[PDB]
């Protein structure tokens, strides 16, 4: 009974080919799923370690989607989750404010815990003034201090960040209050991040233009009172996650969630076979992600299969129904994100990657880790002939090499 | 003459399956031989740094069976498994007593030398007294100090460990004296045994209640003196242990054994061929171990089969035969032991594993490693879709790595 | 400018004459003039060092610990009254419970005081006892009332009963623990079967008129000194160390002279200082002892360069101090056994110590150190001729070593 | 207080006028007014130093090795007996052997001894001899009469006869044992080849008036020290070494003064001192020899303070005795060559080591570090100008470098 064979990332090669494709003009961009299209084929893992609401604005913004992890509050995750989805590529809809009787030493407890010692002043979503690092060098309230409403250079909501760059310049100001017809505060724009933003124009929004993310969750029922928390928050792709997604309770789940949510789009994991790949597609998930035991498990339970040949055969499983696969783990170097992709991957989950960054709750600020790696496969597409993720996971050869 | 190819634990990846199985809730439990089940499918070796009464038992009350080693006289290797043999779940038969007239002096030499401070006082079988720990901070004879005859708490032989925990907490002591109808002592329970008896209920006994155990033997002839009162001990299954069981002399031990106790469950090994195996289970093995060098019989001899295609070997070799097969070191991880189960084998036998704990003659308490490596197992099971060490077997496919 | 100055290291016991074992020589010392202890030892008052629980175990081996002032004032107080409850075997004011209590808050009152045994009280009469063992097994949720022994099955004997008699009444009926009564069967004290072996085995316990252990606590400048004098006097204290960097300052001497004026009758013990013109300063202002040592951590000389080297320190002090009968602490600079040895012949008549003791059981096991630290100096003492302290400041010669 | 007080290292020997070459300097020095060493060197009285084994080796390089009490008084009599039964190279009551015993028997009888030659004894009367060379082959099981050279073929020599002849007879027969018997055929000893061999390259053995191997062994402070005294002066041993931790305690006085009563004529060792005053009552009391060290194992100091460094001590000792032709020895501290020209520089007469001979074959080779350690000492008198251990004791000069 004991014969197959089975291949990882380390047994196999990308073959060179005849190639009109340069690195800083490959298209990294790829369906996660059938209505969700990332700018790079980037996932951040849901890892206490890894993701929450700082890095998965952080990995939006540079085409990827970062998922925030369950082990927190439902209330907390909900939380972290409208934070991601009240930014836009450089716009702050909700942002932390005060009122003019706020005293000024409640507001450098604020600014001590922040780390932006700017904020906007309301009254009851009416915008009042604005207080900022400037206004403090002093000792009373916030409105003692504060720029006065008469003074406040704002933009009305639509407005292009062009314009706004044009009028924070002009009046020699950093931060850009977006505003009403009827002058209540709508968002927050500093000089920082408009720069950041006409670089790395590729932050992957949907179509009210906010931030993307995702939202892991367990299955084994009890799960339903946080599924629908972080859908009531606008998740824009729920994780049913579990250490092996082939096993009854875990379909039950993803069936019953696509009951109450038919638009919602659910990633179901981790699967590694033909059979669950079908299996959780059938159940209902938009994107399956692959990687059981590629790690303890292998070596505690004994069970798993090398990620190249897990990856084709949930692909090969797949095809027609539009379902793209996630490679989840094993992911050492920037090369074996390309193989995955070249076995069929449309995106890669990675995590113990960005386990040390600035941004993740050693280490590193996240768009140098994501440009080391994008580099590395924008040098392999140019080297196969492979000018979209489209082409390089149906073109590339492979060359199975020994030692 | 130098071809065929052979595959060991590393060699080899279970895959995973549709499942209905959870961890917690998989049955561990297969057949040794055709008459002797055990609840966890583990023996320990009988190794002079593994396996003396002391591990025995605290195996058979995980689900397991210990197997007491030659390297010890004769009537101490009978005394062991004696001793083995008088233990139930939780109730001691045989314990160490004493007499009235015991002086006190030779009393705290007992316990300094035995670990338990507490023994029923005896005259000639008849329970007379009882004398604990407490009955010790003055000083002379056992007479003056003991609790005496009439207000001793016991419970006649029949009674449910409930009752008697019942009548212990209901008396606030902690040692039960089970007793005649005429008052002779017939077992001793402590407060102790009866809650690491409520947990763990899976100790693996026969059809008198009785702690089973093992012991070996080598071949070789002038051993019949020794499986002879290792018989006369009431063991359960003899091993007959070699270093390579597919030799004459061998077979012909095991021959004349089964001549002399035509239902004494009997272990053979160890080979490493279907040839040996049959031959084994011809010669009147219950159940045959394979292991030749999986270990310096390989740097050395320079002889081995690697388990996995050794084991399976066996395994086909013995289809329609009920004599099981034991896969016997090579154990490095706990998916090794399940990856040995799906090769076919029905138990395990580990030494190494075992050789520091706290029960053998760098430690720990047998409960936690057979915990640890049980709930492995189970992990394996839930994902590979196996119930049952029967399915494992028989259902879980393989897949072949490389590196 | 320049006069020598010894360490411990500088200098060496000369043997003499000597008619005194190991197991003859005679440990106690006189702290004050109303304070004698068993063994010259004290706990320093550090917050990883000594708190109640030490303070009681050092007592138990016959010296006084001292509750560290990094407390709020009543807290220290409790800490202060707490050593203070126990005799010789006896505990007063044990933790009660009320027959009301539900087992699973009696279990959850397990875990974090250590023991099991309550005696149960309601409002102010003694009602039953309730141990690990009617715990064992969940009655049916009930509470205290329904696991208890009761009333009618209680094992007590009368306060002022001899402790070797409420032993043989606990072998006798098997118990662990002993209630002491007063004549209206109201719960004066717990005794219990570990407490009255421990006082055979350490019969050397520093305790009190009353029969309780003794202790001290350490006041600092802080701006609020004046009450918590007044908190440990009033909690019992047995001696208050104003403590001090430096001793010599106008901010001591000052709090020294206006709490023996406002105590004329309170052991006190200033400190530190290092010179025959401190230790008077110490003296003078009315203090009972004098703790020395300033320069024996080695960031003291390191960062401020001031220091002086601890036996010509001791040495200064009791010269400075000859004929008043005021007594000299030796603080800091203890490594070894024989360490202890030099200071007490150096004139010394007890040592403190702090991070010879800040890993222990007791500390935030103890029995030992203080078994092989005594050891040496009685090694020492029969080395050295003198089967008494006093012998030991008095008689002992020295030899100086490069 | 504080006197200054050297060690060895503290010291250096002054070079002087020299007539004298290593090869030339007499090693030897009085230990007591009745015995004469041939090296200046005692072995220490310790489990893993010297038994009766090592006591014979020392002897033998000139000096004397002390057994020690860790054994019942009977089993130390045995050693000390068994090194007083050599002379220069014959062993008086050699082991035998009688012509029943098997030679399973008699190979038995090989691996523990060491040897393979027994002289067969049968009631008295001296019958034959087996050697490894007739063990060689199974007779055919028989015993020692079968395998034995007999009693017509002995080669003997008449006790008395020069040590040169029985070489050149043993040599003229080519055997490696000589019988040496008394006018009745009596068996007197065995001397063999080896031995005389070793009598020719070792002359300078401390031998007695007898022409026996001199000993030592001590005594302690035990409840039955009487009868360890009389033991060893019945076993006849040469020197009885009185040894403490303190021997200025009134417990080793005492038995100091009990001994040289019960035995006005045994030569006495009392130790360790480390003063004047200390070294006077234990001459007081009447002891041949004082050994001085307290303080140099470095945990006497370290555990209990006491001590006095060597140099200072062992003068101390040699100036409070001056006249009193009393010896003093110098016991540990000693690591090199040189610190033994030190200690009798300083005014020892002899010196004992322990730790330097603890890992010999000779301990529970030896001929070795006495011949380097010897041989340093030589170097040192010959720099020094002084080719008499007398000379070295009174005339070198010292230096004191830091
Ligand atoms: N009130 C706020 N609520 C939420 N996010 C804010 C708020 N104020 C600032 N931010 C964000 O945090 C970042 C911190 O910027 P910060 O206010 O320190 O910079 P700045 O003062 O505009 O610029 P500079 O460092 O050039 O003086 C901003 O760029 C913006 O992304
Ligand atoms: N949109 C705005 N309208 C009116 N005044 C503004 C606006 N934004 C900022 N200011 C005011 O301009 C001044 C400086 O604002 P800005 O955010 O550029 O400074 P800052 O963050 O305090 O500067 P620094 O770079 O020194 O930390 C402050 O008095 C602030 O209140
Ligand atoms: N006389 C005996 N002969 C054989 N086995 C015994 C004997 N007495 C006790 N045992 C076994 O050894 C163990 C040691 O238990 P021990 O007597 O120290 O505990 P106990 O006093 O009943 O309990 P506790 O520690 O709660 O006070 C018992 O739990 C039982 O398994
Ligand atoms: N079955 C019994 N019948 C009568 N008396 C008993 C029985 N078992 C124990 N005792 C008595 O009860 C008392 C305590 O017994 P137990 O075994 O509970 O205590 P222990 O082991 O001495 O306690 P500890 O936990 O303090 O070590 C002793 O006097 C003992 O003789
Ligand atoms: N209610 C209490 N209040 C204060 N101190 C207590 C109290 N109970 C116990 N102690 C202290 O704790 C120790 C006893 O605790 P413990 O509960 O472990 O006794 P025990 O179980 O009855 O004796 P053993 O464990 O030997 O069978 C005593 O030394 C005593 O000082
Ligand atoms: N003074 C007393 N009077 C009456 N009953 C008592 C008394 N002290 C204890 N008991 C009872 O005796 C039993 C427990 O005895 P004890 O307190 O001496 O041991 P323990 O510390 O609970 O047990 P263990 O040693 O097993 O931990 C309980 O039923 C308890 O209520
Ligand atoms: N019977 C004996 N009793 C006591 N000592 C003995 C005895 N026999 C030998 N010795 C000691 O052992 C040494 C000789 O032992 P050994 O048996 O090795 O001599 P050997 O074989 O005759 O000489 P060689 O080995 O050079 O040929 C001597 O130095 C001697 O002191
Ligand atoms: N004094 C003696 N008189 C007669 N025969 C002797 C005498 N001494 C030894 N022999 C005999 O001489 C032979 C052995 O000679 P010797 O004892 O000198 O050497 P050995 O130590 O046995 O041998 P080897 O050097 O080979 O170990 C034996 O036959 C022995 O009995
Ligand atoms: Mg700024
Ligand atoms: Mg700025
Ligand atoms: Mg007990
Ligand atoms: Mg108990
Ligand atoms: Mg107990
Ligand atoms: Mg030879």
């Amino acid at each position: 009974r004991i014969a197959k064979e089975a291949l990882t990332f380390d047994d196999v090669l990308l073959v060179p080919a005849h190639s009109t494709v340069l690195p800083n003009t490959a298209d990294l961009s790829t369906q996660l799923t059938k209505t969700i299209r990332l700018n790079i084929p980037m996932l951040s893992a849901a890892m206490d370690t890894v993701t929450e609401a700082r890095l998965a604005i952080a990995l939006a913004q540079e085409g990827g989607i970062g998922f925030i992890h369950k082990n927190m509050s439902i209330e907390r995750q909900a939380e972290e989750v409208r934070r991601v989805k009240k930014h836009e590529s450089a716009i702050v809809r909700d942002p932390v404010t005060v009122t003019p009787s706020t005293k000024i030493i409640e507001l450098l407890q604020m600014a001590r815990e922040y780390g932006f010692s700017g904020f906007p002043v309301v009254e009851q979503g009416e915008l009042v003034g604005i207080v900022t690092g400037r206004d403090l060098r002093v000792k009373d309230t916030v409105a003692a201090i504060m720029t006065p409403k008469d003074k406040l250079v704002t933009a009305r909501e639509g407005t292009p960040l062009e314009e706004m760059k044009a009028k924070l310049y002009e009046n020699r100001i950093e931060k850009m209050l977006v505003v009403d017809e009827n002058f209540y505060l709508r968002g927050l724009v500093t000089f920082r991040d408009i720069e950041k933003a006409e670089r790395k124009p590729n932050a992957c929004k949907d179509e009210q233009g906010r931030l993307r993310v995702g939202a892991a969750v367990g299955a084994g029922a009890g799960n339903e009172e946080r599924v629908d928390a972080l859908v009531a928050a606008g998740v824009d792709v729920l994780l049913i996650d579990s250490s092996h997604g082939h096993s009854e309770g875990v379909l039950q789940r993803i069936r019953e969630t696509r009951a109450k949510y038919p638009d919602l789009q659910i990633i179901g994991g981790n699967v590694a076979t033909a059979a669950g790949a079908r299996a959780l597609a059938e159940a209902g998930c938009s994107a399956v992600k692959v990687g059981i035991g590629p790690c303890t498990t292998r070596i505690v339970t004994g069970v798993g299969v090398p990620q190249i040949t897990a990856v084709a055969d949930a692909v090969e499983a797949l095809e027609g129904t539009g379902i793209p696969v996630i490679a989840d783990g094993g992911i050492r170097f920037s090369g074996d994100i390309a193989k995955a992709i070249a076995a069929g991957a449309s995106a890669v989950m990675v995590g113990s990657m960005l386990a040390g960054t600035e941004e993740s709750p050693y280490k590193g600020r996240l768009k140098e880790i994501i440009h080391q790696q994008m580099g590395g496969l924008r040098s392999c597409m140019g080297l196969t002939g492979c000018g979209t993720i489209d082409e390089l996971r149906t073109k590339a050869e492979f060359v199975r090499i020994s030692g």
